[PDB]
């Protein structure tokens, strides 16, 4: 869905799910 958004797991775990 374009507009990536590195989601963070509250603490540091931040993953990018671009599209």
């Amino acid at each position: 869905r374009r507009w990536c958004f590195r989601v963070c797991y509250r603490g540091r775990f931040c993953y990018r799910k671009c599209r």
